[PDB]
């Protein structure tokens, strides 16, 4: 679990969303596995808006930082499951490193803010969904 708060916006990923980001969208791509949500609140997480390939990212099922170099945004073909059948997703980028299915939502994150969210992993590869490309989450 886990989530980005720029503005009056809540980041998550799609397959996790709940009713109330449902009820409150603003936008959603399930080949991105991304959802957008209005909040009341202000948030104050800093997008990164750079090519950047090396980051840091939040493992919550070793609640542990690692440091990772990870690839460029790409369409990358992605297993069935219970929330997708086998697809492309697209933006995606791999790093090697752990992770596990409760860990989607941890921020990856460069020296320049925010770069993405864990959203895919397996055989010692983790996937971030990446968010530096909205940007519109910043007006
Ligand atoms: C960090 S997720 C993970 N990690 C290890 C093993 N397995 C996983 C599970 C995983 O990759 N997915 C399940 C949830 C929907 C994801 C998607 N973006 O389509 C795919
Ligand atoms: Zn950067």
């Amino acid at each position: 679990s886990g989530a980005i708060y720029v503005g009056n916006y809540r980041v998550v990923n799609r397959h996790l969303a709940t009713h109330n980001d449902w009820a409150n969208l603003v936008w959603e791509d399930s080949s991105r596995d991304l959802l957008v949500s209005s909040t009341t609140a202000q948030g104050c997480d800093t997008i990164a808006r750079c090519d950047c390939q090396t980051g840091v990212y939040y493992c919550s099922s070793r609640r542990k930082h690692y440091p990772v170099s990870f690839s460029k945004p790409s369409l990358i073909f992605v297993e069935a499951s219970e929330y997708y059948p086998a697809r492309y997703q697209s933006h995606l980028m791999l790093a090697v490193g752990h992770s596990e299915p409760g860990d989607c939502g941890g921020i990856l994150r460069c020296q320049h803010g925010v770069v993405g969210i864990v959203s895919t992993g397996g055989n010692g590869l983790v996937g971030f969904a990446d968010v530096r490309d909205l940007l519109w989450l910043d007006e």
